[PDB]
């Protein structure tokens, strides 16, 4: 104990837009962070695009954001790499898709692929998904895709021309494959422990289990619409005859994402699965997960991850210092193994406190979340002298900014805001120091004028990034994510590792 604590603050989807027009940041009440920024200095940093090794005008995300916060340089992301195969043609001679498809084909079964439907770009990517379904036609598989709907990395309808993309793909090897059913990504891609969200994916897949029959996937879009489901949320949808995932079949699972991509596997794979009692398990030739979703998963993967070494968790505790990682459990993955740069296990003198987040179908319904509940245990660490680094993800902006809906997420700014104070009194207290960032932008654009829908998604816009400590600075305008590990180090006083690529933003007064 007796140390001085050094705490991140990653305000989740809260990003820094001028115009005032349906921003919810700006329309909060934010009395904490405005006198924060009157008080101390702060900046723009940036968390999108190739500033964290994305293509120019992609948008920011969770994954991609606290692993750059945490890795203190630029990493080479999956989404690049499997776009590059795809390029290159790498990826239709790759070993273990190749390997799913020969597999099913010798078991004179089906080649089941699954997966985000989309070009939102943060889980999967429809071009994917569309060349891991040609792999396999290609070498004369049957072939069925279940359509994971977004609205949520996209408008939140959206998904018509994705479907017609790949029914045109299917009419292009007539008789051999087609989309089979769809489902929201609500369902299909849980990482709250819901499990009867996840089941109705699961009896979709395994029994072709479904609320509604269509005869064309775009009619089963329609039906959900005319029944006022959008896209995230569409109930399960069976196209056409029941194409069960069944014994001697492979499933390849297209996400490139790790952390909503886990329930469903394990559904499928997991020897003794206890999320929920499962009415039809099939024995399966393969499945695969596309990358590394989880270590203990007994599953193949095709793209195994790099190695990540000296991201700042690891760093660290190889110099024996403690580490605190709090959240509510709707970032779990964020706090975690997105920070710790690919690492599942806490690191020797890491602790993690996870509180539950709030148990509603939407969190428009608790715009505050469990945000009261985290500040409490934070304001505790902090006090306790007992860390040298607490990271702390606060859900709310994010999460409330995913729902579209304006007033929500100005209630969300506010309770984080509110969060803040207390965290700010509890710093300046033991002479402390804080960084109060974020990872990407949401909240601050609610209204997506491309489409004239409520704006679901993430944005493009930098993010704050303000310095609390015993003393003024001036920060280096410019600076990327990657450069705030590096510059948490120096306020440490702490050598950077050479792995570490970021530069050191603050220069103290
Ligand atoms: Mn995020
Ligand atoms: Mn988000």
């Amino acid at each position: 104990a007796g140390k001085i604590p050094h705490v991140l603050v990653i305000m989740d989807g809260v990003g820094h837009r001028e115009a005032i027009e349906d921003n919810a940041f700006l329309a909060a009440k934010t009395p904490n962070l405005t006198a924060m920024k009157a008080k101390h200095p702060n900046s723009l940093i940036s968390g999108s695009g190739e500033d964290v090794g994305l293509p120019d005008g992609q948008m920011g995300n969770s994954e991609v954001g606290h692993m750059n916060l945490g890795a203190g340089r630029v990493l080479y992301q999956d989404f690049t790499r499997i776009t590059k195969d795809i390029r290159t043609g790498a990826f239709f001679e790759h070993e273990v898709l190749v390997d799913a498809v020969e597999k099913a084909k010798a078991a004179g079964g089906a080649v089941h692929i699954m997966g985000l439907l989309s070009e939102g770009g943060v889980h999967s990517h429809e071009d994917h998904i569309v060349a891991m379904c040609e792999l396999a036609l290609k070498r004369g598989a049957k072939v069925y895709l279940h359509a994971f709907l977004d609205g949520r990395d996209t408008p939140p309808r959206s998904a018509q021309p994705s479907l017609e993309k790949l029914d045109a793909l299917f009419a292009q090897y007539e008789g051999k494959g087609r989309i089979a059913t769809m489902i929201g990504r609500y369902f299909a891609m849980d990482r709250d422990n819901r499990w009867d969200r996840v089941e109705q994916a699961y009896r979709l897949l395994t029994e072709g289990e479904a609320v509604r029959t269509a005869t064309t996937a775009v009619e089963g879009l329609e039906l959900a619409y005319a029944a006022n489901e959008n896209d995230e949320f569409v109930k399960a949808t069976r196209i056409g005859e029941i194409a069960k995932v069944q014994d001697g079949d492979s499933v390849v699972f297209m996400n490139f994402r790790a952390d909503r991509a886990r329930e469903i596997t394990r559904a499928f794979v997991e020897k003794d699965f206890a999320g929920f009692e499962r009415k039809v398990v099939p024995n399966l030739s393969k499945f695969v997960m596309l990358t590394r979703y989880q270590a203990s998963i007994d599953a193949p993967v095709a793209y195994m991850p790099e190695e990540l070494k000296n991201s700042l968790g690891e760093y660290l505790s190889s110099l024996g210092k403690t580490q605190l990682r709090i959240a509510e459990t709707e970032k779990y993955a964020h706090v975690t193994f997105f920070f710790s740069g690919g690492r599942e296990d806490e690191y020797p003198g890491e602790k993690r406190i996870l509180i539950p987040s709030p148990n509603v179908a939407t969190y428009d319904l608790k715009p505050e979340m469990s945000a009261y509940e985290v500040t409490d245990e934070l304001v505790k660490a902090i006090n306790s002298g007992e860390y040298d680094l607490l990271v702390v993800n606060y859900a709310n902006g994010d999460m409330v900014g995913h729902t579209g809906v304006f007033d929500a997420a100005v209630k969300a700014v506010e309770a984080v805001d509110t969060c803040l104070g207390r965290v700010y009194e509890a710093v300046m207290a033991k002479k402390g120091h804080m960084l109060i960032t974020a990872d990407h932008g949401n909240v601050e654009q609610m209204q997506d004028y491309e489409s004239g829908q409520v704006h679901t998604q993430h944005t493009t816009e930098l993010v704050p990034f303000i310095y609390v400590g015993p003393t003024q600075a001036t920060i280096a305008e410019g600076g990327v994510l990657a450069d705030v590990a590096p510059t948490i180090l120096n306020l440490m006083q702490i050598p950077v590792p050479a792995e570490m690529q970021g530069r050191n933003l603050i220069t103290l007064s």
